[PDB]
């Protein structure tokens, strides 16, 4: 009956996160929307409790984080299999993510980036495969289209 | 140019269902007031003309009417003896266990997925139907958005 009940972007992101975790083995998932020129934290699932305040308060600025600027410019996914030693991250982020393989998937609708989904698992596990990534990219693209219809209001 | 379309979502749903829940076949329909064939996977050759040309009318098939009213998935382990089917479907499906799953967005039925196994194999379990519900709900919402705002 009211538009608010039909445009609930957070329930879309919750459902997306749950389904991804059920389909692909992951330590955690962190979803951001593209605002202010930067990515704002939307929802995480599986982060260690101590890192939840960090996630909730830390915007991600492409101008500070080369990986993110690349993802945004190319409108394509990127994976870091050794973030600890990557110049494409901030010193802060290299340390935070040092034990992790990180897949960065932009939320793209037509030609535009509206957000990003980051998925992580520990580096002693195999990196995300092409097969896993194909599923992820599909599901994120579905969610992005839905969210974009909703954010029109 | 969009990163997906209704056809690609249905192919994706079909692939994931087939991967995660072993079936003989699946058949997906859109709800129009009857169900129109969308795509099948795994049907024998001889029945592809039947699938392509047999709309399913709830007014004629009580099982489908129940599915549509209740917004519930329904399983028949013995279609041959079932009063909730037509003579045609009783014969067609006599050797199978069939799960009927509605494609629902906020109470609205937009389609259905039928999944079959042979009667000789284990029927679908509650664990299997939970997986199915999750996948079908996702597809339903995306498809409904596309049908409404993009097509």
């Amino acid at each position: 009956e009211r538009l608010s009940g039909l445009t609930d972007v957070d329930e879309v992101i919750k459902d997306l996160s749950r389904l991804l975790r059920k389909l692909v083995k992951t330590r955690w998932i962190a979803v951001y929307f593209f605002d202010r020129r930067d990515f704002a934290p939307a929802r995480s699932t599986g982060l260690p409790a101590s890192f939840l305040p960090v996630f909730r308060e830390m915007p991600l600025a492409p101008d500070k984080i080369p990986l993110l600027k690349s993802m945004l410019r190319k409108r394509q996914h990127l994976m870091l299999t050794d973030p600890g030693s990557s110049d494409l991250l901030t010193p802060k982020l290299r340390k935070l993510l040092r034990n992790l393989c990180v897949l960065a998937v932009p939320m793209v609708v037509r030609t535009q980036v509206i957000g990003a989904v980051f998925m992580a698992r520990t580096r002693d596990n195999p990196p995300f495969s092409d097969a896993e990534t194909a599923i992820i990219r599909d599901l994120v693209s579905h969610a992005a289209l839905v969210v974009s219809h909703m954010q029109l209001f």
